[PDB]
């Protein structure tokens, strides 16, 4: 199926990090970045839920070895609800 | 009725809101941000969906790495004021 | 007189729960919903004072029992300046 | 002159800047959110005018349940310059 | 040579202070007021180098005696690179 | 390659961005803002230019009055799904 994977981060250095390792890590795309205040941001990818699987793997290594990164949260889901897609801006740069 | 699951971050409130709207037959119809990391979504549904919805969701976000539940109401015939001042239901039509 | 009453909450849903009751609880209309950050939610209601009394009275005892619920601060202004209303978003929605 | 009060907190604001404005001869001018919280009002008048609402508004906010007066203070003839950058005057006409 | 000159503050009448005692101080102008969340607030002027020096000096005492002020940093550049004008918002008002 | 610099402060992110763009051939090409007073600089350049910037940009924010650097990092080949993404590019023509 297809899944999205997140890492939600404190601090954008690290978020980008996350992101970056996620898309090269996996056959994924980055589609999704959200700011929630406190200093709290998160990128979305999405994939085969395997991919995606790998990609956070790899995101959460990466983003814990940036100098002050601090990862904060993750999660996947598989099979979002198309629901989310138009409330949750989870999906934002997926065409 | 109206149901409410508020987070501390963002890949709980979105575990909350696909648990939510899997679970039973309700309608997810808002996201507000208010700061603090602080995030709330939204459904729609009659009552006892709602009520089984929010349970499944408030479960599903407890086990989300790093997931913070911070509060939960559900509101059945909420007044119809609410509808244009709050966006407690902005993708509802 | 016409008063304006608020409740403010820190959290979404607590606010949700005082709107809801103060405008069940009297003949007050809800005319505004302001956000500060750090969590601070204010919801504004208008009507008689003795009406706005009790929708705040109200309002305070159930955002209480909200799960989670946090009422920070509340308090009633009869006969609200009328500078107040082109500057300070208390009355966004009254007609 | 310009006076300026900041509170932790939207009615004590509230009730900062009704209380100034009935106290004297001053106009409500500007509203300013900056986070953490913290909001400003600011009024504009004579300088005597402007130290009476000031008092009156320090005296009221403080009395508000849950309120907090985090800063406060009075400019006589602030420079034209701050004008057009800060909003301070920004219903003043 | 023409710098910029900084005093960030937590509160906002405590960088309105800054502000108008640093333009009264010397001879800069005021360009910037830059909002960075967590009640920190930045403003920013223009001027030769001695008048920017003097000017942030002037700021930093009156925006400490305002009560309830509190100064979290101040910083001048001198000759700040041309690239900074059209990514950081130091220079807003200047024409 | 992109280089990042992430301080607690307005005034130190300033100063990062300048000691990074006088330091060697980068260009600076992002400014963000996260909440909790983080705020990140983001430079492009060869990859041995921007490690040199970021150096120089530590050692002059760590220098300034009340300046915090939180977090730093270069990435030499970022990925090109990025740059629609994430605001590291957003001045990069």
């Amino acid at each position: 199926s297809i899944a999205v994977g997140m890492i939600e981060t404190r601090g954008f250095p690290a978020v980008v990090e996350a992101a970056d390792s996620m898309v090269k890590a996996a056959r994924v795309t980055l589609v999704g970045y959200e700011k929630i205040g406190s200093g709290r941001v998160t990128v979305i990818v999405r994939g085969d839920v395997s991919e995606v699987q790998a990609s956070v793997s790899a995101g959460i290594e990466a983003a814990n070895r940036v100098n002050g990164g601090e990862v904060l949260s993750t999660h996947i889901i598989a099979r979002p609800h198309e629901n989310l897609e138009y409330v949750l801006p989870i999906l934002e740069h997926h065409h």
